[PDB]
């Protein structure tokens, strides 16, 4: 009803999951002004999403992505030019507008064998904060950061959603591929690989076998490699709609 209508609303709130939404409905919380009057029952993630509720409903136009992407690439490079960072999302595909920003990061010192290097990701976050680009943090893991950013004002820009993920170097390309999309694309590509005797996921490419349940990840130094393995002409992100 006009009240379910209320669960529908809350849930627009980043951080506000159903279960999560439901309870707040049981507390008498339904509108947003409700929410603001009740910051104390929301977690850190939900507060922030509440705080930028509107801004978050706004799309990001390419022009801004471009600048955002430059700020990020640039800071990273100063920290250690050995780091590799790529912005995925339809944006990499050439998209005219975006909803948020996705940066996949990596570094040769961090391979799927190490597994334990928070500092590599935190140091970038720190730098991005110290430069005034990232303005807030929703949550921050050892391998993933989710927060808020804003383009520097000269005089203002809405706050945007930014995610930065640290992936091991030996699995970075499957990830970039993976997060670049599109969805169909991945699908048709995974389908084909199979016909070629390979199984791909967001982390590896592995040859099949008898009965099927087979494996052992093939070395991948670029996105190009995955296309070679299945012997398909390379496809520039822009041609990845399907």
């Amino acid at each position: 009803d006009d009240t379910s209508s209320s669960i529908n609303f809350l849930t627009r709130v980043t951080g506000i999951g159903p279960s999560a939404a439901r309870k707040l409905v049981d507390e008498g919380i339904k509108t947003l002004e409700d929410l603001r009057k009740n910051e104390d029952k929301l977690n850190h993630h939900q507060r922030i999403g509440l705080k930028y509720f509107e801004d978050f409903e706004k799309r990001i136009p390419r022009e801004e992505m471009l600048q955002m992407q430059d700020i990020v690439l640039n800071e990273v490079k100063k920290l250690d030019p050995e780091y590799i960072a790529t912005v995925c999302g339809s944006f990499r595909r050439g998209a005219e507008s975006s909803g948020d920003m996705d940066v996949l990061l990596t570094h040769p010192n961090f391979t799927s064998e190490s597994s334990k290097q928070p500092k590599l990701l935190h140091r970038v976050v720190e730098q991005l904060q110290k430069v005034r680009f990232i303005t807030d943090t929703l949550s921050k893991g050892e391998t993933k950061f989710m927060g808020v950013c804003q383009l520097p004002s000269e005089n203002e820009y809405p706050h945007r959603r930014i995610d930065i993920r640290l992936i091991p170097k030996d699995q970075y390309y499957c990830g970039v591929l993976y997060f670049t999309g599109s969805d169909i694309f991945n699908k048709n590509m995974r389908a084909h690989a199979l016909e070629k005797g390979f199984t791909i996921n967001e982390y590896t490419i592995r040859p099949l076998g008898v009965t099927g349940v087979a494996g052992e990840p093939l070395p991948v130094d670029s996105e190009q490699d995955i296309f070679d393995y299945i012997q398909w002409r390379y496809r520039e992100p822009k041609d990845r709609s399907e």
